[PDB]
């Protein structure tokens, strides 16, 4: 049993929410919150602004630190860092940016992340500001995680739209 709440069951393993990842990491405190990160760890926009607007910008100084002794990660790959005051630890992920002509088939590397932690919270990986059909993206995710996984949805009508046409 776990402290998630208000979830729709879509798989043995894919949980799926309408719900602000913010709000819902400072409810929950999971063990794993991913966040849409890129190479640099430049959490300016999307899911990674929110979340380091909410660490105050704690994560953004952790991040540049790694990046000054580690530089950059590869599209497809991850980082765990910590989770400020959202989770134990925030497990960076990079999905490709379709924005900046990244290759598609990395979607499920970026996911295979999630294969190494029982349970996460998470986004849908490569949706919003980085370009990809978020229909995909859950199809992916559902294809290539295996670990349980929590999906927490911003945008309602997408929301609807991910529930409707789920095969």
């Amino acid at each position: 049993v776990n402290s998630f709440s208000g979830y729709l069951k879509l798989t043995d393993n894919v949980y799926i929410k309408n719900a602000d990842i913010v709000e819902e990491a400072k409810k929950v405190k999971p063990t794993v919150v991913v966040n849409a990160a890129n190479v640099y760890l430049k959490h300016g926009g999307g899911v990674a602004g929110a979340l380091n607007k909410a660490t105050n910008n704690a994560m953004q100084v952790e991040s540049d630190d790694y990046i000054a002794t580690n530089g950059p990660l590869k599209v497809g790959g991850s980082c765990v860092l910590s989770g400020h005051n959202l989770a134990k630890h925030c497990l960076h992920v990079v999905g490709p940016n379709v924005n900046k002509g990244e290759d598609i088939q990395l979607l499920k590397s970026a996911y295979e992340n999630f294969n190494q932690h029982e349970v996460l919270l998470a986004p849908l990986l490569s949706a919003g500001i980085f370009g990809a059909d978020p229909i995909h993206s859950l199809r992916v995710c559902v294809d290539t995680v295996r670990t349980n996984v929590y999906l927490a949805v911003f945008d309602k009508n997408l929301y609807d739209k991910l529930v409707s046409s789920f095969l």
